[PDB]
């Protein structure tokens, strides 16, 4: 959670019955030089949820998940095709 690293502790994961930022259902701790870590162990029954977001986020990334620890592996320099 730090300032412009990431565009997660700004999104939201929807809960049971309301919304939440991710930096609120989860911490978020910049493991690797490439790699958010969210500790779920605040709401490990909204873990799958937290996931949900990110790929519920405009964001064809693939979160992980270890038991309460959400992984979150940054993309390389340029996506894909680009050139317009």
């Amino acid at each position: 959670g730090s300032s412009g690293s990431s565009g997660l502790d700004h999104i939201t994961v929807v809960t049971a019955d309301g919304k939440v930022a991710l930096n609120q259902i989860g911490q978020i701790s910049m493991k690797s030089p490439q790699v958010i870590l969210v500790n779920m162990a605040s709401f490990p029954e909204c873990t799958a949820a937290a996931i949900k977001a990110i790929r519920e986020s405009g964001m064809n990334l693939n979160p992980e998940v270890e038991g309460t620890l959400i992984r979150v592996p940054i993309p390389k320099v340029t996506s894909g095709p680009s050139s317009g």
